[PDB]
């Protein structure tokens, strides 16, 4: 529940560290850090994720923080800002992006 904004992002920067995304461990932490409805709060996600993968660092991918990594790589992760009941600020909730059964003929 947020403002669906986007950005071209000019690739004028010199290519820094390129690392692969290990999604099995990350999604494993994500789902375990999720509430009953299947949404994980950014804070708890960044916490439980590091428990499974301490080697997983955002600067290895070129991002300022894990938060920016997730909202950028929405292909792997589903991102929404959700309002917390009784709180003044909204919290970023995350969940796993999965395919759908596709076939040939």
């Amino acid at each position: 529940m947020d403002q669906k904004s986007s950005s071209p992002q000019p690739a004028a920067q010199a290519p820094e560290t390129k690392q692969a995304f290990p999604r099995k461990f990350v999604l494993a932490a994500l789902e375990q850090s999720s509430d009953d409805a299947g949404w994980a709060n950014l804070g708890n996600f960044g916490n439980y994720l590091n428990k499974l993968q301490p080697d997983f660092d955002s600067r290895l991918y070129g991002y300022k923080k894990l938060s920016d990594l997730v909202k950028a790589r929405t292909d792997l992760f589903v991102t929404e800002e959700r309002q917390v009941p009784g709180s003044t600020q909204k919290a970023l909730y995350l969940r796993a992006k999965l395919e759908h059964h596709h076939h040939h003929h």
